[PDB]
């Protein structure tokens, strides 16, 4: 979760809301 570049797998932060972030932009971090 959260909003940048880099698969979400790569490091794992704690965002919760990532979840229900229902735009096309699940999965990835800053």
């Amino acid at each position: 979760g959260g909003g940048g570049p880099t698969p979400e797998y790569f490091l794992m932060p704690i965002d919760p809301a990532w979840l229900q972030a229902n735009l096309p932009n699940t999965g990835k971090y800053n």
